């Protein structure tokens, strides 16, 4: 459950960290 729950958090912070990153890219 611990394993599961820490590999669900640290996806959703590289999918927040893609999604702004995708938005200074497009702001060149
Ligand atoms: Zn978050
Ligand atoms: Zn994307
Ligand atoms: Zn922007």
């Amino acid at each position: 459950r611990k394993f599961s729950e820490k590999i669900a958090l640290q996806k959703q912070r590289q999918a927040e960290e893609t999604a702004a990153f995708e938005e200074v890219m497009m702001d060149i």
